[PDB]
DNA sequence: CCCGGACCTGTGACAAATTGCCCTCAGACGG
DNA sequence: GCCGTCTGAGGGCAATTTGTCACAGGTCCGG
């Protein structure tokens, strides 16, 4: 059925800041690259993007165009080593068609210890931080569909590049943790719960348990 | 001892960002 | 060779969500 995304854990655990629209495009690049027999040159069709994510052609065009120009200057850190995503601006040879030049030094980090999920699992998620959380949980999923993992809060803040006010724990709870656990439970086939680990007055880890519906 | 102080929690406000919608009009193609 | 239609590249919108901070209200420490 739907496209099966796979990626090296090094990408799941990398430090970067991307929007929802950019992350959506990134899944197709990883799919194109992996399906190959490099050049790092990928392509996106407006009308295909619209059908995949149930958008109109117009709003697809707006999403691709603005996503594409917001990649400029974005950088990726693997814990460390920093790379730019793109080494040339995007451009459109034909109407409804975009051509992009991914940094060929990124290829081995995409294909290597791996993470996998079908694209239908994530295509209704809205908050990009919630996409990051669902990817990290998939990294620990078992064949049958369950798993349990303890993630450190400081590592969450670094890897997902959360904004500065979420270093105050009550804001972390209200605007990130609760919201992203609610989307996953509402928008994916996963059912997720958690509990907090403490040391003194400080909360240090979050312990996630999940099963499949 | 009661205090001021250094931690922690959650909630009420407001500011800045993102969402799916809507409308226009020229490009690429076929009847 | 023109034209009606299917696209998609632009300009926008109000309704929600996300990002930030002041203040109320708990504990323990040391003086
Ligand atoms: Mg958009
Ligand atoms: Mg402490
Ligand atoms: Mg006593
Ligand atoms: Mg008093
Ligand atoms: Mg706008
Ligand atoms: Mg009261
Ligand atoms: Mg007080
Ligand atoms: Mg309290």
């Amino acid at each position: 059925n739907s496209p099966r995304i796979v990626q090296s854990n090094d990408l799941t655990e990398a430090a970067y800041s991307l929007s929802r629209d950019q992350k959506r495009m990134l899944y197709l690049f990883v799919d194109q690259i992996r399906k190959s027999d490099h050049d790092g040159i990928c392509e996106i069709h407006v009308a295909k993007y619209a059908e995949i994510f149930g958008l109109t052609s117009a709003e697809a065009s707006k999403d691709i165009r603005q996503a594409l120009k917001s990649f400029a200057g974005k950088e990726v850190v693997f814990y460390y080593e920093s790379f730019p995503w793109f080494i040339k601006p995007a451009h459109s040879p034909s109407r409804g068609l975009y051509s992009v030049h991914i940094n060929p030094y990124l290829i081995p980090f995409f294909i290597g210890r791996f993470t996998q999920f079908r694209l239908s699992e994530t295509k209704e998620i809205t908050n990009p931080y919630a996409m990051r959380l669902y990817e990290s949980l998939c990294q620990y999923r078992k064949p049958d569909g369950s798993g349990i993992v303890s993630l450190k809060i400081d590592w969450i803040i670094e890897r997902y590049q959360l904004p500065q006010s979420y270093q105050r724990m009550p804001d972390f709870r209200r605007r990130f943790l609760q919201v992203c656990v609610n989307e996953i439970n509402s928008r994916t086939p996963m059912r997720l719960s958690y509990i907090e680990k403490k040391k003194g007055r400080q909360t240090t880890h979050i312990v996630f348990s999940f099963r499949d519906i």
